[PDB]
Parts: C-alpha cells; sequence; structure tokens
C-alpha cells in the first residue's frame, strides 16, 4: 500500500535567486513555474538546495542572498502544495561545494556538531529556518562527516529530530509531520566513514537518500557506468573498504558480508545498508541521476566501456575545449563533463555522431561517439524500470534524484518513476532483471530464512554442518564441533527460523 517516496532536488544558485524571473531562461533556466501541477503530483518531496552552515555555526542562507527574493522563490515552491497534500518542500543544508573535505564551509560542519552546546545552537537554527521560510523538513547533505565527527553528527541529528517533533506538535502537523533526511554515501569508500554507526545515523531519519550515482567519473582511470544497477564482470572491480570498518566482527563474519574486490553498483550500496542491524529497508531511498557523465579519449571495442580516457579531473575545467559534441548546455557552463538528460536527448537526436547502447548486465544506457572516442554514462526511462522494480522487490522507501532541472521539458523521467510505482496499468511482473552480478554479502541485518535439523547435544558436527537452535540456523566453521551454537566461536549464525 505505502506510497513510494519520490524526492527531487531543486537547486538554484544565489545569483539566480537575486535576479529571479520566470520569463528569461538565460538568467534562470529552470524557474519554479516549470514544475507544473502534474509534476507536483508526481513528487512527494522537493529538496530546495542549498543552505549552508556559517561561521556562527548556524544554518544560514549564503549571506550574499537577497532575502526577499529568497522568500519569494520558496513561496512559489510551497504554493505547489495546493495541488498535492502529500507534497513537502524540504530544504537541504550542505552539498559538495560547501561541505566536502576541501569545501569552503567545511570547518563549520565539523564545529557545528562538535559539542553539546554547539549542536543545540545548530539544531535550533535548523528548525528556526524551516519555520521562518515555510519549509516542511530538513535534509542534510554533508559530503561527508568522518571518523571522529560521526558521534557529533549522530547527536546533531537526534537533537534536530526532537526539535522537529516539538514543532509538529505545536503546528498540529500530524497529517504531514516535519521530516529529517540525509543524502547518504552510495559507494563503499565514503560509506566506510560512518558505516559502523549506520543504525544510529538512520534512527532519527525518515529516509536516508543514497547517492547511488557518480560511481564513475574522471577521477577513475577506467571508464565505467556511474549508476550500474548490477555488476558486469568485464568491468572494473574495487577493494571493499567496509571490511576494515571498526565493527568488532570475526574473520568469517567480515568475509561473508564484504566480498572483495566487488562491483561498485547500486545494488551493492543498498545491500550494504540492509546488512546492518536496525537499518530498515523502508528508510532506504535509492538515488538516481538525471545527468550523464562524459569521457573523452576513449578507445573502441566495447562501446567506450572500461577504457582508459583523457578526461580532465581538475576544477575548474582547465580550458575552453568544449568537446562534448552537441551539448549546448556544456558551452553555457564551460564544462563538457556533465550533461543533463534533457541535453542528452537532443544530442542523440541531432546528427552529432552518438549511438545509444545498452548494457544488459548493468541495466543502464550509454552513449558512444565512435569517431571522436567519447563515452557517456547516464540513466533513462528504461534503466528506471529495473531500478523501480528493484525498489519494490527490496521494499525500499522510494527514489531520490539529482536534479529536477535536468529532466527533459515534459519531465518524462519523473513521469516514468511515478508510473512505475503508481499507475494501475503498468506491469513489471515479467521484466527480466538479468544475470548481472549481485552483491551477495550477508550480515546481521539481512539473514535469509533457512531450515535445518535441530541441534543435538553429543553429536559431532563436521565443517559446514547446518543446525537449528534458539531461533537461528547455524553453521560450523571447522570440525568436529559438539558445543551448543552461539556458546563459543565455532558456530556461525547463517540464517533465521521462519
Ligand atoms: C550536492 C551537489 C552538487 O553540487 C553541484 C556541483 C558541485 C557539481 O557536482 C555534481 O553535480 N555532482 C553530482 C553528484 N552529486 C553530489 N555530489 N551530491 C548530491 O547529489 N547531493 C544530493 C559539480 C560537477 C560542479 O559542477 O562543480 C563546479 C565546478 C566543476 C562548481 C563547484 O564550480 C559549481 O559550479 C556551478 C555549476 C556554478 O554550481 C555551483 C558550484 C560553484 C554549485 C554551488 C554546485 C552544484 C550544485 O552545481
Ligand atoms: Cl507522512
Amino acid at each position: 500500500s505505502t506510497r513510494k517516496a519520490v524526492i527531487g532536488y531543486y537547486f538554484i544558485p544565489t545569483n539566480q535567486i537575486n535576479n529571479y524571473t520566470e520569463t528569461d531562461t538565460s538568467v534562470v533556466p529552470f524557474p519554479v513555474s516549470n514544475i507544473t501541477p502534474a509534476k507536483a503530483k508526481q513528487l512527494t518531496h522537493i529538496n530546495f538546495s542549498f543552505l549552508d552552515i556559517n561561521s556562527n555555526l548556524e544554518c544560514a542562507w549564503d549571506p550574499a542572498t537577497n532575502d526577499a527574493k529568497a522568500r519569494d522563490v520558496v513561496n512559489r515552491l510551497t504554493a505547489l502544495k495546493a495541488h498535492n497534500p502529500s507534497l513537502r518542500i524540504m530544504f537541504s543544508i550542505g552539498g559538495w561545494y560547501y561541505s566536502n573535505d576541501l569545501g569552503v564551509s567545511h570547518a563549520n560542519y565539523v564545529n557545528a556538531v562538535k559539542t553539546p552546546a554547539a549542536r543545540t545552537k545548530f539544531a535550533q537554527s535548523c528548525v528556526r529556518i524551516m519555520k521562518d521560510y515555510g519549509f516542511d523538513g530538513v535534509d542534510i547533505d554533508w559530503e561527508y562527516p568522518q571518523a571522529a565527527e560521526v558521534d557529533g553528527f549522530i547527536a546533531a541529528l537526534q537533537e534536530i529530530r526532537t526539535l522537529l517533533n516539538q514543532q509538529t506538535i505545536a503546528d498540529g502537523r500530524q497529517a504531514l509531520p516535519y521530516q529529517l533526511t540525509i543524502a547518504g554515501a552510495g559507494g563503499a569508500f565514503f560509506l566506510s566513514r560512518y558505516y559502523s554507526k549506520l543504525a544510529q545515523i538512520v534512527a532519527p531519519l525518515d529516509y536516508i537518500n543514497l547517492m547511488t550515482y557518480d560511481l564513475a567519473g574522471p577521477w577513475e582511470k577506467i571508464t565505467n557506468h556511474q549508476a550500474a544497477l548490477f555488476g558486469d564482470a568485464a568491468g572494473p572491480t574495487f577493494y571493499n573498504a567496509l571490511r576494515e570498518a571498526n565493527l568488532g566482527w570475526s574473520w568469517e563474519e567480515l568475509t561473508r558480508a564484504f566480498p572483495s574486490p566487488f562491483s561498485l553498483t547500486v545494488d551493492a550500496a543498498v545491500q550494504q545498508h540492509l546488512m546492518m542491524e536496525g537499518v530498515p529497508s523502508a528508510k532506504i531511498v535509492m538515488g538516481v541521476p538525471f545527468y550523464g557523465r562524459a569521457f573523452k579519449g576513449v578507445s573502441g571495442g566495447n562501446g567506450g566501456q572500461y577504457s582508459s580516457h583523457s578526461t580532465p579531473g581538475e576544477d575548474p575545467y582547465p580550458n575552453a575545449d568544449y568537446w562534448l559534441v552537441g551539448c549546448d548546455e556544456c558551452v553555457r557552463d564551460k564544462d563538457p563533463r556533465i550533461a543533463s538528460y534533457r541535453q542528452l536527448e537532443q544530442m542523440l537526436q541531432g546528427n552529432y555522431g552518438y549511438q545509444r547502447l545498452w548494457n544488459d548486465k548493468t541495466k543502464t544506457p550509454y552513449l558512444y561517439h565512435a569517431q571522436n572516442g567519447l563515452f557517456v554514462t547516464y540513466d533513462d526511462a528504461e534503466s528506471f524500470k529495473y531500478k523501480a522494480k528493484y525498489i519494490k522487490q527490496q521494499q525500499l522507501g522510494g527514489v531520490m534524484f539529482w536534479h529536477l532541472g535536468q529532466d527533459n521539458r515534459n519531465g518524462d523521467l519523473l513521469a516514468a518513476l511515478d508510473r512505475y510505482f503508481n499507475a494501475a496499468d503498468y506491469d513489471d511482473s515479467q521484466l527480466d532483471m538479468g544475470t548481472g552480478l549481485r552483491y551477495t554479502g550477508v550480515g546481521p541485518g539481512n539473514l535469509p530464512i533457512m531450515t535445518a535439523p535441530a541441534y543435538v547435544p553429543g553429536t559431532t558436527y563436521a565443517q559446514g554442518a547446518l543446525v537449528s537452535y534458539q531461533g537461528y540456523v547455524w553453521q560450523t566453521k571447522w570440525g568436529y564441533i559438539t558445543s551448543a551454537p552461539g556458546s563459543d566461536s565455532a558456530w556461525l549464525k547463517v540464517g533465521r527460523l521462519a
């Protein structure tokens, strides 16, 4: 029954706020008025982005922001709620630019969560901003707290939660209670910063919106799909950093949960969350990108997949060679490395030399430009069928995407997601999910259902024997074992009784 969340980022830069207008797309390419009533019904959340944490360690707009124009923009978004009583306008604190390890505001994030009093002041500023501008909830997109910061971050979220709950009571908003989300890591290297404390991070949240995209990029040496649903054995694999997380698990426990190397996929990130105890599937939201990543200097043979390449990683783009043929938005933005889905349709449709190819293991499309040696990894309405099917099958909370301004003009990507979850006449019972590589890790949070003969005292069990005892199915790690399962280190808990 429960409606899947559909969570769309709305991003607008400070200069566009300060010059806001709905009638000149050279000033504001994606005004609020582009979010029509029909789009509004298809969304459950819009994440307005981005606010920041200032040096006073409070949530704040960019100080260069014209406040009356900011209100007017936010008012336009909340007016959308008139077409859809389920819809929320969240706001988002952070983003890569403000909050990455080398970001301009980074130290503010670290300091805002550092002490009890700092957290109280920060938490209060969050709810005060929410109430003053008319937002429906708080999203945190710190990319990413690390190590020593994680306990502070967790405490900050717990405190925001309580303050949100007070506010919900004060405004009688039990029908649409104020909510708390974060944008979570969607790959294991960044996820490993807070993985051991994942249950604590998720507990105060309504959702954790996994950034299961940007899993490939110019910083990797080999081209790859940025959001492969499942793995391709011909593609690159990666060290599983999670096996070095401070978990206190045994060798066998670590090995069964964290195969290494592994395929960096959407399914991997999702399963890595489900493996942890106290992380419920309904709180897990799959991120998807409404943009492609482009690579140049690729050699042929497999459509530009898994190729070396010559794409600069530096920021800003180091020159004016805008080599993404047909991408007009790339010229406007002076960077050929990322193109909106909206632009990609146009590139494919014009005579620009791209073929649209399909990897049936990853269930994702890609563009290949054979003449110039270009490769583009992106998602479309077809890749979203498989992802939506996976969302229903794994009982996830829904879908998130970055970002709304990158859909095509008729918003076909958002309409597709809405249809795959909610349309009466859409049927995916026969959609084939393929033979791509699944992440097979098992941990305490996702033990499969199993049967086996009851454990018998006095019996000598060989290596690999399976018994049932006190709620679970257990496996001997070596032989010959006669101890009761769970009473020493010889037995591995591998499954649970119906
Ligand atoms: C959370 C995020 C991603 O931030 C984007 C920026 C940071 C954008 O990052 C992405 O779009 N990344 C895709 C993955 N998404 C995320 N990391 N996070 C995310 O989805 N959060 C929900 C990168 C590719 C970018 O365009 O950076 C340019 C220079 C390369 C940068 C940093 O100058 C910049 O340039 C513009 C295009 C003018 O945007 C601004 C920012 C100054 C804004 C502030 C950043 C933004 C929104 O474009
Ligand atoms: Cl609700």
